[PDB]
């Protein structure tokens, strides 16, 4: 397996539908040793079960809003791990009713605010936390990103920009954490209800993407395989996103 | 001109150096007829005096961070106003602490937020409160960008997220109000000596540099930033929406020049 | 108008239904003067009474294969003119068998060759023939580009690869004649049967683009107005490219 | 490894510094099984004692100038196997002269046609000739490109117009041939030190700069290059065609660094 020897944290794994428990178990088979955040205390068990399951027994709580716990997880996994190889970001949240119609009428500052501190600050929330165990380390994050940053799509709204936020973030992440050996690159995933049959009817590949592609995808972009790839996005879309008029 | 007759109202001018009195003087050029808003009250006489001089007394307060304030500006406009032609979204802000040296050790949860908020909430929420004035007019709305949205750049920083946040808004704005008949593009100017500008780190160096570099070897300036909006507002434009159009001299498209 | 005093090549205005003539019309309604080609002898007559209509007389033969007609035009167009302001590339062409059907079954060496010299390699001809006219005249190139330069689309197949070619060279072109005042800027216009109702079905504007609004946009271009702008794609078609997934 | 049994043919490898050896050296590591053509009889000698390194003893004679005998390597190549699993075209050229100054004044019809026949058709004609042996395989191909296609670069010149259309040809076969099973992807390196490379006037100083610029502070290897070409060869990236990845050290995503 080309991750072994990998230590990598892995965020919003909350079932095995997640595109995260799809990243894990592609990172597992390849040799990783695991670990995991969950947002809220109901889901510990639920978190546990599956992290057994990818022989880890390294779960903590993390609510990104939260400053305190984005840092509090950083201190508990170093008292295991010597270093963090591998940072998964897998987050992202935005009121229903902003997800839902027409763009400005769905729209709210206060969602837009939620949106982007959620979506796209925990980006570098993350990594700035992340920095002492992983500099120096050749190490690697991977963030999950959607066509909403760069198309304007039915419904998506306000999560676009932050998306687009996010890809940004992504880029000055990789500038700035480049020269002590620690990568940042994102997957913008395609679909995982119409929508799914629009895609898959539209694809290259006339199919939709699976979980497990979009985690070996991660899987590759964590390795040392990647090493000369940093502030890059890379679709895993069936090449949904480079076709038009299909 | 080709706005002539056009109602126009125009955010971000406070000094005959913004992007905004560059787009303002273009606009008046082809005889649209102007409205401002100012952030705050300690700038309204000069904003007034700016205005008058584009031969334009309306004129009204308006913070961003203010939803009252966002939408008292079109129920006011409105007193004078039957329409609105076009919107012109020209501001921008992070704390500066956020915009100089190492960009995670220099941001935080707070500048972020006010970051994104400020500078690209800002064009939803004013597209949003504008939308009963300008449907159905074949109107249209104007933002400024920076590169920081598709490049990570020194300094800028969180700036970066908001303005490809922004850049991401003009797009969803365009889908969203296009059968409505309301355009909305952007315009990513190059660096421009402006009291924002100098918000950033080593911002002389910025413009130092891209003038070496991109294809034109100098500069842009407000008139030319102001001339593309003024088309952009127009009906000249009319076949495009969504845009972002670089006002650069060519930069973002140069490399190991 | 803000063409006044501009001096205005345009190439491939064959009927009154080319991009090309939107492009004059728009042209001289602000004001400008303008000169115009034609690919072969046969169409003298018709490009003529066109020019006559745009208040023109400099009409010249240039087939875009031919280095010694491309040089001619510029050795005739300056006994008229000082220098020239503006040049228009409205130039594209494949063999029709080349784009049908399957990418790689329509595709050949010789469609590909052909398609790249006439659609192409075209744009930086002109520009360095039209040069010594151009040059200190803070003087502008515009050349119409399509979508396929930048996503796969049916039946255009080979065509996106020379319009992929010529966008580069839109940018080559512009690095390398900015310092002399020349710049040069393209315009990714929207179709102008059932792909007309495709992209007005989805479509922010929910409409097609026309001549006008194509030949405005050129004409903006080419003006003053413009002279911040160089190396730019401009896309005329009323936000598709914009959009997925509507 | 990942490309346990696959079947792969590589061109373009005609020394130990060639972008191709990285990628064939990272395929092998990974269990693939490695045929490889060569331009000139000149060379024969020399890729067959590499491809013997490589345990392969497939080498075959394609100059992509000619149809011939880009057809005839896989008439030659299915008597040896069923089908094609990856293809790899890591092929390009243009006139030494066309590479160096001034872009208008270097370049040429002749230089032009050269450059987009050897550098960009030969991706389409090489996946046509390879697609009976390749269909309904979920196999891949992946593709060499630069820079120049996106950004204009001093010097590179016609050659970026050629990586243009190179990249499109990307996009269309992959288009074309997803119902197929067959993959196509690109990846856009940054310099590395090369034969080819040493074709590109003052190629020594874009080294040095995108070394002192990008966000690694180095450049890339052919390793890290050939590996991400495994990758893309492989099953782990089934749900990516199309794409145009860039190994680079992320200096495309920078600017005024
Ligand atoms: N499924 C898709 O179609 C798709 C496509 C592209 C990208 N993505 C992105 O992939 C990521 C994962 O989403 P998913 O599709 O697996 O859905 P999911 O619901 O399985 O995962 C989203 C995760 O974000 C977590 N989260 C929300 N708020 C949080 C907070 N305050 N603190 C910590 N964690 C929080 C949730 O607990 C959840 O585990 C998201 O960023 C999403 O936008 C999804
Ligand atoms: N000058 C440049 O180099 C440059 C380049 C590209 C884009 N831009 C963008 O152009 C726009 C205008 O900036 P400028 O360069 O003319 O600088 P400027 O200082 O002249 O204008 C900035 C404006 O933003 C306004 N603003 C800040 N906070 C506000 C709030 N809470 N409510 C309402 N208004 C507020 C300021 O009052 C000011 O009028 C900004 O979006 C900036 O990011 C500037
Ligand atoms: N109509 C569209 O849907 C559309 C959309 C985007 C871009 N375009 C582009 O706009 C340009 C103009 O095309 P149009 O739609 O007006 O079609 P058109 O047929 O009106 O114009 C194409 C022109 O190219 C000229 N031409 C062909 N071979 C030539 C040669 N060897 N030498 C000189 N001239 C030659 C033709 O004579 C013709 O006048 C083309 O480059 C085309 O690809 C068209
Ligand atoms: N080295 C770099 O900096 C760099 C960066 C990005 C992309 N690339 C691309 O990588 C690919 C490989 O180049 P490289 O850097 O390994 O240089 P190289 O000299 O090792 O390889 C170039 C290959 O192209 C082959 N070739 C040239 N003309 C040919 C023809 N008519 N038929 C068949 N083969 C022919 C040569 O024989 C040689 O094997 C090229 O597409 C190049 O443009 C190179």
């Amino acid at each position: 397996g080309f991750l072994q020897g990998k230590k990598i944290l892995i965020t919003g794994m909350i079932s095995e539908r997640s595109i995260a428990y799809g990243i894990a178990k592609a990172c597992r088979e390849q040799g990783a040793e695991l670990a995991f955040t969950y947002v809220v205390d109901k889901l510990e068990e639920r978190v546990r079960k599956m992290a057994a399951e990818l022989d880890s027994e390294l779960v903590f709580r993390c609510d990104v809003a939260s400053d305190d716990e984005i840092n509090q997880v950083f201190a508990d996994l170093g008292k295991h791990w010597d270093g963090l190889d591998g940072l998964v970001h897998s987050i992202g949240f935005a009121p229903k009713e902003a997800l839902s119609g027409d763009f400005l009428d769905s729209i709210s500052r206060e969602a837009f605010n939620t949106a982007h501190e959620i979506s796209a600050y925990s980006l570098p929330a993350l990594a700035k936390a992340a920095r002492p165990m992983m500099r120096g380390r050749n190490s690697a994050i991977v963030a999950l990103s959607y066509l909403g940053a760069v198309r304007a799509i039915p419904n998506y709204n306000v999560m676009g920009m932050a998306k687009a936020s996010l890809e940004a973030g992504i880029r000055f992440t990789a500038a700035c954490l480049g020269k002590e050996g620690i990568r940042c690159n994102g997957i913008s995933a395609g679909p995982i209800g119409k929508l799914l049959g629009h895609v898959a009817a539209h694809n290259p590949l006339r199919r939709n993407v699976t979980i497990e592609e979009v985690g070996n995808t991660a899987a590759f972009l964590l390795s040392d395989l990647s090493s000369g790839i940093t502030g890059e996005i890379t679709y895993v879309d069936g090449g949904y996103s480079i076709n038009a008029l299909s």
